């Protein structure tokens, strides 16, 4: 839909400090703050699959809107997430260990921007057609 794409990594704002409160280490979040992402979205009948390329690390989650599924995050946490689709922007739970973190995908103008919240903690990351 709006989402469909290949969208490559442009700007970011505050992820080290959404990473400190994910528990990622110094060593790890020096590596993925300056890795450079791109996102690959994709859907087919009921499923959507978004999948991330770096030179860090790959992820692909697949899934159904509404319907919660079990994930293994970029730094490794095995979280419970479910994903809905509200007034046109993706957004997902993630829950793990009495924990939760809420990321929305919006599309704007020519962007996909993507806003993670954990806690007090808000970043903000935008990406661009590739
Ligand atoms: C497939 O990994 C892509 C990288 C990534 N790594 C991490 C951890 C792993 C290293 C420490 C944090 C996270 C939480 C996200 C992320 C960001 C926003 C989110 F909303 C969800 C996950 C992303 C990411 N994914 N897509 N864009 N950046 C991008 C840069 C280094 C690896």
């Amino acid at each position: 839909d709006a989402f469909v794409g290949t969208w490559k990594l442009v700007s970011s704002e505050n992820f080290d400090d959404y990473m400190k409160e994910l528990g990622v280490g110094f060593a790890t979040r020096k590596m993925g703050g300056m890795a450079k992402p791109n996102c690959i979205i994709s859907v087919n009948g009921d499923v959507i699959t978004i999948k991330t390329e770096s030179t860090l690390k790959n992820t692909e989650i697949s899934f159904i809107l509404g319907q919660e599924f079990d994930e293994v995050t970029a730094d490794d946490r095995k979280v419970k997430s479910t994903i809905t689709l509200d007034g046109g922007v993706l957004v997902q739970v993630q829950k793990w260990d009495g924990k939760s973190t809420t990321i929305k995908r919006k599309r704007e103008d020519d962007k996909l921007v993507v806003e993670c919240v954990m806690k007090g903690v808000t970043c903000t990351r935008v990406y661009e057609r590739a």
